[PDB]
């Protein structure tokens, strides 16, 4: 009914004030504290090299943020032979824009790499919906037949359809999230380097389509990668994804036969 | 089948490869471009700058990155005024997190920030979920009401009803593709001041749900954003991802009889 889409409405927009008011009191404190430290930092370089001009300093700093938008940090001269665009970080790109995952840690630069990336993803993105939806309909199937076992024996102890599958479903929830959530950032946290929090928050950025590229699997340039890391990583992506849209489909699936009776 | 599904897989992993290809002949040869422009401009500094040592340069341009991640610009002090975390900004930020956008072009950098963020997206992610169903079907009853008064009306002209849903659904992809893509990309072209390019490259990577943050609306420092500008582009994106959703969702209850 659009009745209850207008009530789910003002829950989201209180969801977002809220929401919004949290991460306020949580992040500008921080956000106001690192204002004043560049303001310190520059002024103080400036102080400490008489010889720099306040123009010759912005000047370098636009060519530092000119790099670092290209993808290339402008710290090291050894940093120049790491490439963000060879086959291996390539496929994992193309990959990161079929998930809708769009990390953002590299982007295309170039006017035609933005012309292609637009193409790329209006085909791409059903492509894997697609796959998404083939491990999703066989997962499916597994889930249906584990929950018809567990509602023949709990049907003998007089316990309703609804409160085996809610039970059921929960149980399907905690599973993926020991097997692709809890055990792969444990993996992270000792491969990436990354703190307890870190590693939790990767995961969860990555495995709901968030991606904020704040954090990404094999992108230190210091830490020396095993080929075989930026493809396993994808594939972890890519049964996360299809395991937790084979549980989205199970419940759709049910609240559709709701929404006929 | 299971046989079927190993297809897809491998169409999906040779697209990958294709695109991979593809976007390595396209912009590796700039990050090539880039890498030496970096390592001479730094070199030259020093060269012109006697005054600073290498490690003392390598400091300064740490801290510059370290304000660029955090949200805060290394380029002038009178750009400390304008903020990322106010109450319309945090709204918006809260909003990119339950579309799954995502932009990256700011993420929580406290521990606690992100503690709230995961939290934040475990509930509010399926809540949007179902605000994005509600309206998809509400929307698609009137898609389906408004092609079976078309269907009745060509029934008798003789056309067959795969034909007249074809043609349909063609007008409602071209009326979204006007409405909630071209006029934003127009509308961001002047307001945010991109070129014709970067606005339809920002609304399709929005659109799609990408988000890479190279581009956000109302997240220039330097540009005075009205307090309407922010809220009103998060309820574009619902407004574009309702209709293209509901459009989707009709032509999935066609497939499934
Ligand atoms: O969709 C999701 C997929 C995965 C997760 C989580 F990461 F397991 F928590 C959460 C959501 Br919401
Ligand atoms: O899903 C989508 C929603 C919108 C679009 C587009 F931006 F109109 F092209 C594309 C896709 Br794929
Ligand atoms: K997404
Ligand atoms: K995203
Ligand atoms: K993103």
């Amino acid at each position: 009914k659009w009745k209850t889409v207008v009530a789910i409405f003002v829950v989201v927009v209180v969801y977002l004030v809220t929401g919004g008011l949290v991460f306020r009191a949580l992040e500008q404190p921080f956000e106001s504290s690192q204002k004043n430290t560049i303001a310190l930092e520059k002024a103080e370089f400036l102080r400490d090299h008489v010889c720099v001009s306040p123009q010759e300093l912005e000047t370098l700093i636009q060519h530092a943020l000119d790099a670092d938008n290209a993808g290339v940090s402008p710290i090291g001269n050894s940093s120049n032979n790491s490439s963000h665009w060879d086959l291996g970080s390539a496929f994992f790109f193309a990959g990161t824009v079929i998930t809708t995952i769009g990390y953002g840690n590299i982007a295309p630069s170039t006017e035609g790499g933005k012309i292609f990336c637009i193409l790329y993803a209006i085909f791409g993105i059903p492509l894997f919906g697609f796959l998404l939806a083939g491990i999703g309909d066989q997962l499916g199937t597994i889930f249906g037949k584990s929950i018809a076992r567990v509602e023949k024996v709990f049907r003998k102890k007089q316990v309703s359809q609804t409160k085996i599958r809610v039970i059921s479903t929960i149980l399907f929830i905690l599973a993926g999230c020991i097997v692709f959530v809890t055990i792969p950032a444990v993996i992270f946290k000792y491969i990436e380097g990354w703190t307890a929090l870190e590693s939790i928050y990767f995961v969860v950025v990555t495995l709901t389509t968030v991606g904020f590229g704040d954090f990404v699997a094999g992108g230190n340039a210091g830490i020396n990668y095993r080929e075989w890391y930026k493809p396993l990583v994808w594939f972890w992506i890519l049964v996360g994804l299809a395991y937790f849209a084979a549980v989205l489909s199970m419940i759709g699936d049910w609240l559709r036969v709701l929404s006929k009776k």
